[PDB]
């Protein structure tokens, strides 16, 4: 079973307000560099694994990078380069008693795999994960940390390279990726020559780091966070070890 996000929520957060302006972990060691899925469908455990490392870094001061390809060959809940889900992702990190280092279990993509257990000595685990409610997302990035979420791209997105996107989505929930922070930036109209805040939510995408602002995509939200752009955070796990 997961845990109840008001009950853990009250427990991270307390009564403590926040700034729902700008915020990013990347800022206050939570973001793990990012990596890169060649030809392959596998987004579900960079997205999920990206989540843990990010746990590790914040609650433990250790920066571990995890084994995507343990969970891609691993993982029997889900679909290795075919698809698969955040929750079940996370179901089998539990099941497997946690998961090897990269450095002993490295990312070969596409390339077929079997699956072995004991690459290493020592695994990295989870004690469990929260599903986020869609109306939470700043709430939960600022206390919880970053957060393993699903998004709609459309061919718009390959194309991103620099600023807030929007606009251009997918047709459904094709993409896992991680909530790192929000941001704000006020522009001065060039029409009204008056100046406007434009909120937006800070992604880190597993594409490398030659994709976008180095491996990551801003999307337009409002102060709230409530705005979601391409179904971003229909789907909103966090793991907690
Ligand atoms: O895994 C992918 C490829 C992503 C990608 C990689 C490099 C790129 C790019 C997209 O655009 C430019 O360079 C990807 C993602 C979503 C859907 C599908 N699909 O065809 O079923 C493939």
């Amino acid at each position: 079973p997961q845990m109840n996000y008001e009950e853990v929520i009250k427990k991270y957060r307390g009564e403590e307000n926040f700034d729902h302006a700008a915020y990013d972990w990347r800022l206050h060691s939570g973001v793990t560099p990012v990596k890169d899925q060649k030809n392959c469908g596998s987004a579900w455990a960079f997205s999920s694994i990206g989540s843990v490392e990010s746990q590790y870094a914040i609650r433990k001061n250790k920066l571990i990078t995890l084994s995507e390809q343990e969970l891609v060959d691993c993982s029997f809940k889900n679909y290795g380069c075919n698809g698969g889900l955040i929750n079940n992702a996370f179901e089998d990190m539990i099941e497997l008693g946690g998961i090897c280092p990269d450095g002993d279990y490295p990312y070969v993509s596409d390339a077929p795999n079997l699956c072995n257990i004991d690459r290493c000595t020592e695994k990295y685990g989870i004690k469990n994960y929260l599903s986020v409610p869609d109306n939470k997302l700043k709430e939960a990035l600022r206390f919880l940390g970053p957060i393993s979420i699903s998004v709609a791209v459309s061919d718009d997105f390959a194309f991103y390279k620099e600023g807030i996107f929007d606009g251009e989505c997918g047709d459904q929930l094709n993409h896992a990726v991680m909530l790192v922070g929000f941001g704000m930036k006020e522009i001065v109209n060039p029409l009204t020559k008056k100046g406007e805040k434009h909120y937006y939510y800070i992604i880190k995408n597993s594409w490398g780091q030659q994709w976008g602002e180095r491996g990551f995509i801003n999307i337009e939200t409002d102060e709230s966070g409530l705005m979601r752009k391409c179904g971003l955070g229909t789907d909103a796990f966090i793991p907690l070890i």
